[PDB]
């Protein structure tokens, strides 16, 4: 290659925190191979995508502005401030301008023609055939009470997103040799077998295991272990799993290769360990450190290529027993009878799209017969291709529950329909979808590729959502590092040069972030030489080595320009991270405010990401209801080992020191504290009036997506109010109250004790309609939460962990006794009163 082409892919090593020319930890091809493959997708995009919009990132949708904010505006007319930067002049726009009929507009209002909008601060363009009413920006500023703003610029040289170019009917058998490791140190000597398992998508097909022994650092058995299952019947995608208990140590080998062929010569495993079910234990990776981790010494012997190949109707009452199946919620188990049932009716099955997850399950993927009736089944798509997209069912076809290339290949299919806007919305959870994939070249990796490299702002997200899991899983590093390169490789050189600076900002940070937690303890107390130190380092990376600004990763319109070192200070936290302010590196911003970030270590800010992300969903679910809760998902991105960033919400402070307000080192609580707190944070009485108006929403709010995702009961000490009157939680890492709803609250809603107000009434009355609106996309829901506990919390019950949210979300009762069941909630609240919130700290010593 070239001598450039190296200086090249260093390059790309840096960005992504991993090094995936090298070879060390594989014992094959599959990973440069996918490299390979991947070259044609990234080719593909980036030779299909306008040069021009691809530079401007506009970010719009294709939804009807809600019921709450078209009354924001009682007239038919936007108004826009535009700036040239000296004169500013404002304009009357009718909701259906485009910004051509705008900017068509503004030389006609002024008593060549390629100048666009810019949002004053930020790398938003208002540009391409779009009405303004359908850009983000806009209704974010209708949503929040605010002016827009824009200077009038020239578009952005896409010269400067240049790429570069580029350049047998035998049972199945596995002789187990034995097991080396290098020391063994626990307690009691015991009894050690080997456990293997054929795998497809969680099914296990057959089973066996070994004569126990002695533990010992090696142990040799030399045995053939025989399954039932025919090479012939072997399904592609299939797993040998192979576990030592005594379960200790785990590993995998795919089955059927990258290239449909069976697998065989001699295999040496380095396998993972167990702390004393979840998606890393379905990883065709084995385990870098190949000097302190268990081993396995196996052989394969066998045969070549297996490949693949190209009237009754139901009586009622089984029409209806099927008809009673496919509505069960996701989690749902399926019996024999039930799987019979789905299957020997196939040809009817295909006509309900909410019954595909079931129906495959319904599968005997282990045998070959069947399997290729089920894609004679699929060849007729029909009724799934015409089917509206549902993302909870697509997605549903994504998890640990399905192994096979077509299945899958269609639920990504249906994503294929999903604009910006949306994938958006989903991007994190299909990212961690793609640990479920057998192989690391997939239509789901693909798709993400493309989706990455044909918009920035999806590019920026994936970017990082990659990196967050290269950095911290050893488990799916390598996969994702080929998907990241792929798409670094597409993206052009100005993000490349955008991601550089981050990443330069990032690691200089992340390095003084643990530096200063190593010096210090827990008292917890603030050292007056901590704090010296802290404006110490901070004041040499101002000067010393600066990237003199950088995208914000979480809000990557904005540009953090330098450092206020005089801002800046540790936290009390318990963990002292970093509380960190920017100037704005726009000079055109419209205000003098500063950019804070959050850096701290001790936290798995990826919990907290997923959280996040789910409340920006429940939020785009209201919105389709017309509903807004006034939710504050504050970015935060997850980027180290338990480190990551996270977004600090302007003139917040904690409830609890709300409650503070008067005495503050004890406990105890005190009503209305929280109501003064708000008159004397409010200029105006009608600005306290609206405080009061906006509280009671993002209570309802927490209140609601909190009861369902079983995070309800947090500290007084997690939530925190805008001065402004917006409520909202934080630090999601992980008797009872539902929910928080204290007097304090409730008096500010006007009641104090059971009574009931006008503002009282309003709150209940939002939460139930916000309530029974996320009902109707349970399964949306479910299979969410599900796949965020098997890729994001340690190892789960895949069983009742997951069951929480299915009672929470009072699956199988009409709307009715729903309504009632949540505002039973409440009342279960106003019982508690301070009760739950007096209880933390009584074990604290
Ligand atoms: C402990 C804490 C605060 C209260 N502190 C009061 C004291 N303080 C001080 O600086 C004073 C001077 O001592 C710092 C803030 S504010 C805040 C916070 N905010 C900042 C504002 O915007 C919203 C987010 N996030 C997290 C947090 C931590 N970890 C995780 N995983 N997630 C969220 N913790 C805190």
């Amino acid at each position: 290659m070239s001598e450039e082409s190296q200086a090249f892919q260093r390059q790309l090593t840096a960005l992504i925190g991993y090094d995936v020319t090298d070879v060390s930890n594989v014992h094959d091809d599959e990973l440069e191979f996918t490299r390979r493959g991947l070259v044609t997708p990234r080719m593909a995009e980036v030779a299909s995508r306008d040069p021009k919009l691809y530079a401007m990132h506009p970010w719009v949708t294709s939804k009807p502005l809600p019921e709450y904010l078209w009354k924001k505006i009682a007239n038919n007319c936007i108004f826009i401030v535009i700036h040239r930067s000296t004169t500013s002049q404002t304009i009357k726009v009718s909701p259906d301008d485009t910004p051509g009929a705008i900017l068509q507009s503004f030389f006609t209002k002024m008593a060549e023609q390629d100048f666009v909008l810019r949002v004053c601060g930020r790398d938003e363009y208002l540009v391409g055939e779009t009405p303004i009413k359908n850009f983000q920006w806009v209704r974010h500023c209708l949503k929040n009470g605010e002016e827009i703003h824009v200077v009038l610029d020239t578009p952005p040289d896409p010269a400067l997103d240049e790429v570069r170019k580029e350049e047998c009917d035998r049972k199945f058998r596995v002789k187990i040799r034995g097991i080396d490791i290098p020391v063994l140190p626990r307690n009691t000597d015991l009894t050690v077998f080997v456990e293997a398992n054929i795998q497809h998508g969680q099914q296990v097909l057959c089973q066996r295991r070994t004569s126990p022994k002695p533990f010992t650092e090696e142990v040799l058995w030399n045995v053939w272990l025989e399954f039932s299952i025919k090479i012939k019947d072997l399904p592609k995608g299939a797993l040998l799993n192979l576990q030592i208990y005594c379960l200790l140590y785990y590993v995998n080998l795919l089955l059927i290769d990258h290239r449909f062929l069976l697998r065989r010569g001699e295999y040496v495993l380095h396998m993972w360990q167990i702390s004393g079910f979840n998606a890393d234990k379905l990883t065709s990776a084995t385990n870098p450190d190949k000097e302190n981790s268990m081993s396995i010494s196996i052989l394969l012997d066998n045969y070549c290529h297996p490949i693949a190949l190209p009237r009754a109707e139901m009586p009622n009452q089984l029409r209806k027993q099927l008809e009673a199946i496919i509505a069960t919620d996701p989690l749902n188990p399926l019996t024999a009878e039930d799987k019979e049932l789905l299957w020997h009716f196939r040809y009817e099955s295909l006509k309900h799209p909410k019954a595909y997850p079931k129906l495959f399950s319904s599968v005997k993927w282990g045998q070959q017969e069947i399997v290729a009736k089920t894609y004679q089944l699929l060849a007729r798509r029909e009724v799934w291709d015409q089917s509206a997209l549902d993302v909870g069912l697509t997605m549903q076809l994504l998890d640990c529950n399905f192994s096979d290339e077509n299945v899958r290949a269609i639920a990504v299919q249906k994503l294929e329909s999903l604009e910006d806007d949306d994938v958006l919305h989903y991007l994190l959870q299909l990212v961690q979808a793609v640990k479920f994939e057998p192989y690391h070249d997939s239509a789901l990796a693909r798709f993400l590729l493309k989706r990455g490299l044909r918009n920035k702002r999806i590019g920026h997200f994936l970017f990082w959502f990659l990196r967050s899991e290269i950095a911290q899983s050893r488990h799916y590093q390598q996969r994702f590092a080929v998907i990241l390169e792929a798409y670094l490789r597409g993206c052009g050189t100005a993000m490349l040069h955008d991601f550089t600076q981050q990443v330069q900002v990032i690691e200089m940070l992340q390095k003084v972030t643990l530096d200063i937690k190593s010096l210090s303890a827990e008292k917890y107390d603030v050292s007056s030489q901590v704090i010296s130190q802290l404006k110490q380092k901070l004041e040499n990376l101002q000067n010393s080595q600066l990237p003199e600004s950088f995208r914000v990763p979480y809000d990557p319109g904005l540009k953090a320009g330098a450092l206020a070192i005089e801002k800046c200070k540790v936290m009390a936290s318990k963990k002292k991270p970093l509380w960190l302010e920017f100037k704005c590196a726009d000079p055109t911003a419209l205000s003098n405010e500063t950019i804070g970030i959050i850096f701290k270590h001790g936290d798995d800010l990826r919990q907290d990401m997923l959280i996040l992300q789910i409340l920006r969903i429940m939020e785009s679910i209201w919105e389709t209801e017309s509903l807004d809760l006034c939710l504050l998902p504050y970015g935060c991105i997850s980027t180290g080992d338990k480190i990551g960033m996270i977004e600090i919400v302007k003139d917040a402070t904690t409830i609890a020191k709300i409650q503070q307000s008067t005495v503050g080192n004890t406990g105890a609580f005190k009503d209305e504290v929280l109501n003064h707190w708000l008159k004397e944070k409010s200029p105006t009485e009608e600005k306290f009036q609206a405080a009061v108006e906006r509280f009671v929403y993002s209570c309802a709010g927490y209140c609601v997506a909190t009861f369902v995702l079983g995070i309800g009961d947090r500290h007084n000490d997690n939530i925190m109010i805008t001065e402004t009157g917006n409520l909202f939680h934080i630090d999601f890492g992980h008797e009872r109250v539902p929910f928080v709803l204290t007097p304090d609250f409730l008096f500010v809603m006007g009641t104090s004790g059971k009574k009931t107000s006008p503002h009282f009434q309003k709150f209940q009355d939002i939460c139930v309609k916000a309530y029974l609106a996320l009902r109707h996309h349970t399964n949306l829901l479910i299979i969410l939460f599900s796949m965020m506990l098997m890729t994001g919390m340690p190892q789960l019950t895949s069983k009742e962990d997951i069951e929480y949210i299915r009672d929470a979300l009072t699956v199988g009762k009409n709307e009715e006794d729903a309504k009632k069941y949540f505002l039973d909630q409440i009342e279960v609240c106003r019982d508690k009163g301070w009760t739950v919130q007096f209880n933390w700290f009584l074990h604290l010593v």
